[PDB]
DNA sequence: CCGACGGCGCATCAGC
DNA sequence: GCTGATGCGA
DNA sequence: GTCGG
């Protein structure tokens, strides 16, 4: 909160970048920025001392030092004014509709939630479950309805084919106290990356979700990644829970491993890894680790059985999820 | 100066 | 109808 | 917009 009037900023700056003028790398720029300036211990006292901070150059600086001066930003200003860009921005908060189709939808007249609503006929399967879940899916769930929901979605697995092997990622196995979504990671002995993938081993799982009625909604669907809604039951006279984005892969056995390990993160303490891995011989990726050969030719994937082997590969000692926040 | 900046599954579109 | 490109979310 | 080869 030292700086939170610059972040703030930066990230509106971000989002506009992004949503409007479809500058996706100026987006990440601008969240690096707000990242850096967010850890920053310090109440920053001018555009200068942001400017030593890895992200943080001379644009960012100047706009730094107006903020500090006035308590605003001119082009911040005028954008948020600006009926079209600001409705443009606003839009893409619906899940479904990107850049593209809420510029095209500004441009017809349609900038509100009530628009969309009008204009069912002009929105595909992905965006009319945003719109109707719009409030849902900005509220962060907490932990304890996050447990409820794991133990729906390990029984119901289990039920299936006790041999299934499912894995719930993100922050939450870290040990967030909340989350945003859920994931889910999958895998059964008879699917590996060089074998049959019967195309039902996800399907059974996600068929078996929504006959106890937990999935409400499907967005995706294929034979290796599903993306929908889901529900935990009320009780009754009990003010019914939220709408869920709940997401489920399906992995090969041989990168279950390597894939519980990147979806659980966090994003920073990958990279660190990753890093690691490369100063010890090693490529990690989302699937595999190999091994780097001196004129920088990858060899074959090494086996992985969990996620310590990809510790012992690269010389580190294993660390609890609930440590690795970086 | 000027290219990199993350990458892929799925839904849907463009081009044939 | 088929194939590749594009939008989207993660 | 920022970085760096
Ligand atoms: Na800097
Ligand atoms: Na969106």
């Amino acid at each position: 909160t030292l700086n939170g009037g610059i972040t703030d900023m930066l990230t509106e700056l971000a989002n506009f970048e992004k949503n409007v003028s479809q500058a996706i790398h100026k987006y990440n720029a601008y969240r690096k920025a707000a990242s850096v300036i967010a850890k920053y211990p310090h109440k920053i006292k001018s555009g200068a001392e942001a400017k030593k901070l890895p992200g943080v150059g001379t644009k960012i600086a100047e706009k730094i030092d107006e903020f500090l001066a006035t308590g605003k930003l001119r082009k911040l200003e005028k954008i948020r004014q600006d009926d079209t860009s600001s409705s443009i921005n606003f839009l893409t908060r619906v899940s479904g509709i990107g850049p593209s189709a809420a510029r095209k939808f500004v441009d017809e007249g349609i900038k509100t939630l009530e628009d969309l609503r009008k204009n069912e006929d002009k929105l595909n399967h992905h965006q009319r479950i945003g719109l109707k879940y719009f409030g849902d899916f900005e509220k962060r769930i907490p932990r304890e309805e996050m447990l409820q929901m794991q133990d729906i979605v390990l029984n119901e697995v289990k039920k299936v084919d006790s041999e299934y092997i499912a894995t719930v990622c993100g922050s939450f196995r870290r040990g967030a106290e909340s989350s945003g979504d859920m994931d889910v990671l999958l895998t059964h002995p008879s699917f590996t990356s060089e074998s049959t993938k019967q195309p039902k081993l996800l399907h059974q799982v996600v068929e078996q979700l929504q006959k106890v009625h937990f999935i409400t909604d499907t967005l995706s669907k294929g034979e290796t990644k599903f993306m929908g809604v889901c529900q935990l039951p009320s009780k009754n006279d009990e003010k019914e829970y939220p709408h869920r984005r709940i997401d489920i892969r399906l992995i090969p056995k041989d990168q279950y491993y390597c894939g519980v390990l990147y979806f659980t993160g966090s994003d920073i303490f990958n990279k660190n890894m990753r890093a690691h891995a490369l100063e010890k011989g090693f490529t990690i990726n989302e699937y595999t680790i190999r091994p780097l050969g001196v004129t920088g030719v990858a060899g074959e994937p090494l086996p992985v059985d969990s996620e310590k082997d990809i510790f012992d590969y690269i010389q580190w000692k294993y660390r609890e999820p609930k440590d690795r926040s970086e």
